[PDB]
């Protein structure tokens, strides 16, 4: 089932998401829907708040670059990942500027600086404890999605001028769609 | 002004706290009250949620271990600290086992394993960007309080028997006994 996506400036995107008490059948079904929704919209990541549910769950799928080094244990790509209750346990001092987009801010893309590498503990689809050590786009996607769980969209890091233009561009597309 | 402290098993202690949008006079007043409430109850730290407000604000005062290396340039004690919107930007992989208490779990103490050192970016009392590089008890307290902002009391890391023993100790300790 392909779910509807909450878009800015919907205030639901600004509220923090709660911890999942246990990974049961009902969490798995939500995770299936979230993944189907992400794949249907051609996204690399998706937080539950983006489908209207305030729980600390995200899914990711970062394909390998069509190619024209890693630290031992780290990954630059992969998935699908189901990441529940993520906890940051290590984060790089080195930062990288990359272009980001988001399904909750459709049609707007901008450059954001974040740590290059991050290690995160989480519960997986099966309810088992895991660790993901992430670099490159995998680390990028993961931090972007963790922001959603804390009630943060990537516009927060931009100047007020760009943020407001972004929000007004999302709405003008929706208002122009209704002419 | 001395506020009443929310104590376990109050469900409010399990909800996540929200980002503070602007550090205005209403925020400083809440911080003033949190300091007074902390001093009055003999505490080293306090999160806003412990006084019933779900916002990302904590205060600490740690006054002046062969289980930890003393690292140059990290604070072992100090304060008073007003820490708003804390963001963890670095965290040690070395950990340490230390005894903790909590004003929301009065009368109960136990040993908890946490990272030895943390670096945290934050806004201070006047809304200015700051950074704290903490170790020793300063970092233990800071981590304990950040946990509250995320809906976690230290009983989470203990076995269920101990968590429920502690909670029962609180329920009994809150009755002044009719002798
Ligand atoms: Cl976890
Ligand atoms: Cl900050
Ligand atoms: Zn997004
Ligand atoms: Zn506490």
């Amino acid at each position: 089932s392909v779910l509807s996506i909450v878009t800015v400036p919907d205030k639901r995107l600004s509220l923090c998401s709660e911890e999942v008490e246990k990974v049961d059948q009902s969490i798995r079904k939500l995770v299936d829907d979230m993944f189907e929704t992400m794949h249907a919209n051609q996204g690399l990541g998706l937080a539950a708040v983006q489908v209207g549910v305030h729980k600390r769950i995200l899914v990711m799928n970062v394909p390998e670059e069509f190619e024209d080094d890693k630290i031992e244990g780290y990954e630059l790509y992969g998935g699908p990942y189901c990441i529940i209750n993520p906890k940051i346990v290590d984060i790089s001092q080195e930062k990288v500027k990359l272009k980001e987009g988001c399904l909750s801010v459709p049609g707007y893309f901008d450059y954001i600086v974040r740590p290059q590498r991050i290690a995160v503990q989480y519960l997986d689809y099966n309810g088992n404890e895991c660790i993901i050590k992430a670099q490159g786009w995998l680390a990028r996607c993961l931090q972007h999605e963790i922001d959603h769980l804390n009630g943060t969209v990537f516009l927060k890091y931009l100047s007020k001028f760009k943020r407001d233009f972004a929000i007004e561009k999302v709405k003008k597309k929706e208002r122009t769609d209704l002419i």
